[PDB]
């Protein structure tokens, strides 16, 4: 069942949905310090990708999610079966790219995106800096496939950053053990084979884009690219804070952002 892959759950009311999508690594679980501010005022939409949950014996590893526009192919497909009219899209990591891609598609159906440390491209060009050159890319891959559990240990406080004991770093870690390794090797190399670039001048709709000024995986530079590039309107935050899953690590700061961003217009 695609829709175990997915594990849509519904919270709140009202009369605009907030959909929450999430990053690499983890799941919609991210979410739990956003959630609680949200549900006065807003349907709240969430669900997984990227492979997680992918441990569950439900869960099948449909053709579909062999690519990122398929991953948009689907966003749609939840966004019809769920009835969504006019939502307001919050996308963490690759899902506000995946949310991009769908509104070209279905630009009637996205009132805004709020982008939270997206980036259209992690490897580098000769002039483009997405944050990553190649050695990088092969470093950071290191003992996925090796050693899934070894990967693991290494990987996740190095995009969460600050430090390997604080909380962030260990609920990472246990969504990363959430996916089967084949998955998590199969979807990392999808991603960082991903370029998005393109995409950018057909977004139409209103994008907000936020991210951590001290992110590993997202130099500032991108937000700025991103703004510069999309077709319709558009801001920029730049928190103070470290880390590539804010809102899970540092939600004293990112919380306030992203409510402000989801519930004021531009501009
Ligand atoms: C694969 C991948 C990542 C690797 C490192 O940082 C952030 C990432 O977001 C992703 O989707
Ligand atoms: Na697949
Ligand atoms: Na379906
Ligand atoms: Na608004």
């Amino acid at each position: 069942r695609v829709e175990a892959a997915r594990n849509v759950h519904i919270v709140g009311s009202g009369d605009t949905t907030v959909v929450l999508g999430h990053g690499f690594g983890t799941d919609q679980s991210v979410w739990k310090h956003l959630v609680p501010y949200l549900v006065d005022s807003y349907r709240v939409l969430l669900y997984d990708n990227m492979g997680a949950g992918s441990t569950n014996p439900e869960y099948f590893h449909f053709e579909r999610y062999s690519t990122l526009q398929g991953y948009a192919h689907d966003l749609l497909v939840i966004l019809h079966e769920f009835n969504i009219r006019s939502c307001i899209f919050v996308g963490h990591s690759l899902s506000a790219m995946t949310g991009a891609i769908a509104s070209i598609i279905r630009p009637d159906l996205f009132q805004k995106i709020v982008m939270l440390s997206a980036s259209p491209r992690f490897l580098n060009t000769a002039d483009y800096l997405g944050g990553f050159e190649p050695a990088d890319v092969e470093q950071l891959a290191g003992a996925i496939e090796a050693n899934y559990k070894s990967w693991v240990s290494g990987f996740a406080p190095m995009v969460v950053g600050g430090d390997m004991d604080s909380v962030a770093v260990q609920e990472f870690s246990r969504t990363l053990f959430n996916m089967r390794p084949d998955i998590a090797r199969s979807v990392f190399r999808t991603i960082f084979t991903s370029d998005l670039r393109d995409y950018l001048g057909r977004v139409t709709v209103p994008c907000h884009i936020i991210q951590s000024s001290r992110d590993m995986a997202v130099p500032v530079s991108v937000a700025g690219y991103i703004h510069n590039r999309v077709g319709g309107r558009s801001v920029v935050e730049v928190m103070n804070t470290e880390g590539h899953l804010p809102q899970l690590s540092a939600p004293e700061v990112a919380i306030p952002v992203l409510l402000r961003h989801i519930k004021n217009d531009i501009d």
